[PDB]
């Protein structure tokens, strides 16, 4: 077993908690306090190898920004989540990509771009815009719904594969 630190980032309300709780507890939680930051463990086998995932469901500002920097430094891979009906949340991805690279002082940081809430109407962020951005970063892009579970396992397990690829470089 190897333990991997995964960090779920994105604007408030994009579905970080709903995605994480789906993976951990296998249900859609409608209401989970937006101000709670917590971490969860889950063991899974990926490509024949047993992994312990230590997943941080972030909630934004910290008491001290030094704490944010620390979880970015210890985080091995990042799920960068936006909501497909919230253009601002998508534009914020530029900032997350920049910031994480800055804190880690690295050009090569495992990440997956996640466009969540794909079951909702009135999309404002086109799939193509997001695929273009992910391509520009060299990272995977997956659309998800924490409600239906579309893409949820794929997103987390793809991130583990990205972390492994980075480590085996
Ligand atoms: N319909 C739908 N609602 C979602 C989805 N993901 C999150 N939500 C809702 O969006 C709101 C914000 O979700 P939450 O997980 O608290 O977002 P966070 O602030 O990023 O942790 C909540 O009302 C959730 O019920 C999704 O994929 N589909
Ligand atoms: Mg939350």
């Amino acid at each position: 077993m190897t333990e991997y630190k995964l960090v779920v980032v994105g604007a408030g309300g994009v579905g970080k908690s709903a995605l994480t709780i789906q993976l951990i507890q296998n249900h859609f939680v409608d209401e989970y306090d937006p101000t709670i930051e917590d971490s969860y463990r889950k063991q899974v086998v990926i490509d024949g190898e047993t992994c312990l995932l230590d997943i941080l469901d972030t909630a934004g500002q910290e008491e001290y920004s030094a704490m944010r920097d620390q979880y970015m430094r210890t985080g091995e891979g990042f799920l960068c989540v936006f909501a497909i009906n919230n253009t601002k949340s998508f534009e914020d991805i530029h900032h997350y990509r920049e910031q994480i690279k800055r804190v880690k002082d690295s050009e090569d940081v495992p990440m997956v771009l996640v466009g969540n809430k794909c079951d909702l109407p009135s999309r404002t962020v086109d799939t193509k815009q997001a695929q273009d951005l992910a391509r520009s970063y060299g990272i995977p892009f997956i659309e998800t719904s924490a409600k239906t579970r579309q893409g949820v396992d794929d997103a987390f397990y793809t991130l583990v594969r990205e972390i492994r690829k980075h480590k085996e470089k």
